[PDB]
């Protein structure tokens, strides 16, 4: 799909096999959500996204679906303001900003 | 052009008569650069960028040049970690995300 800019790009994905609101975000290196939980194992891992170091929860290999096409993702799970979808998950997509 | 997101979408722009690196983020309203001396006069803005809540200047009618494209705009002048290209100057551009 294309995606406007005229409001916030947040949309409604399934992830790990649950519907979420996220932003699709270009600033963001890494795809970020808030507290939820995902299938399989994580490891902690400390990033720096985006207002001082956190520790998060890393789980590989997660199934998203987004605007009908699915990845297999590396998914964040920490304090974050916003769910953020990040470039990560966006060059899976093969996303790219066009004008 | 069509700005693919392998890397950090950073791209080198003219901003009130200045060459500046800028990120192009999907997931910030506004234009926010470091303190930089743009033409015109500012009124005092509260923003969000968390941060917690930070004062900026707000100037209106900037220009902005982008890869070959001219833009006037809004930009705001403010602590922020990195100068960010956001929705207000991407929507002038004609900016979509597509997948
Ligand atoms: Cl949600
Ligand atoms: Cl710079
Ligand atoms: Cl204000």
């Amino acid at each position: 799909p294309q995606i406007t800019l005229w409001q916030r790009p947040i949309i409604t994905i399934k992830i790990g096999g649950q519907l979420k609101e996220a932003i699709l975000n270009t600033g963001a290196d890494d795809t970020i959500f808030e507290e939820m939980n995902l299938p399989g194992r994580w490891k902690p891992k400390i990033v720096g996204g985006v207002g001082g170091l956190v520790k998060v929860r890393e789980y590989e290999q997660i199934p998203i679906e987004i605007c009908g096409r699915k990845v297999i993702s590396t998914v964040l799970i920490g304090p974050t303001p916003f769910n953020i979808i990040g470039r990560n998950v966006m060059t899976q997509l093969g996303c790219t900003l066009n004008f």
